[PDB]
């Protein structure tokens, strides 16, 4: 699934990231935007050979398994495959364990670099939530 910018803010804001460890909702939304497009079934292939899965491009070298990342961990308990699910629920409850691991949302490069120290509110201007 393809999500609209204010649709995957309330989605994310119903699933509890808003303000989640302090991240308003914009970050969640701009990192959706520029990990993925907003597209659930986004997938990328990292140099290490995991694969990022899914509207936060949650990787396979920590986060979940794809059956073809050795040596990785599975740290959401999770198959890569339950992140790419039109439900973001799946997504959204490993983004909370990794943005709880300490370093927050700089888990996510796209975050860090096009999201960090930017106006993230302005993803969630004029959205209903
Ligand atoms: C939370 C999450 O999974 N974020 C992804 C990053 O992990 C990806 O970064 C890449 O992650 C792999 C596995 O840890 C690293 O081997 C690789 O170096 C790293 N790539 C970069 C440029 O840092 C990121 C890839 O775009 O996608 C999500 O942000
Ligand atoms: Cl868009
Ligand atoms: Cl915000
Ligand atoms: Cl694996
Ligand atoms: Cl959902
Ligand atoms: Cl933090
Ligand atoms: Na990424
Ligand atoms: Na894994």
């Amino acid at each position: 699934k393809v999500f609209g910018r204010c649709e995957l803010a309330a989605a994310m804001k119903r699933h509890g990231l808003d303000n989640y460890r302090g991240y308003s909702l914009g970050n969640w939304v701009c990192a959706a935007k520029f990990e993925s497009n907003f597209n659930t079934q986004a997938t990328n292939r990292n140099t290490d050979g995991s694969t990022d899965y899914g509207i936060l491009q949650i990787n396979s070298r920590w986060w979940c398994n794809d059956g073809r990342t050795p040596g990785s961990r599975n740290l959401c308990n999770i198959p890569c495959s339950a992140l790419l699910s039109s439900d973001i629920t799946a997504s959204v409850n490993c983004a909370k364990k990794i943005v709880s691991d300490g370093n927050g949302m700089n888990a996510w490069v796209a975050w860090r670099n096009r999201c960090k120290g930017t106006d993230v509110q302005a993803w969630i201007r004029g959205c209903r939530l």
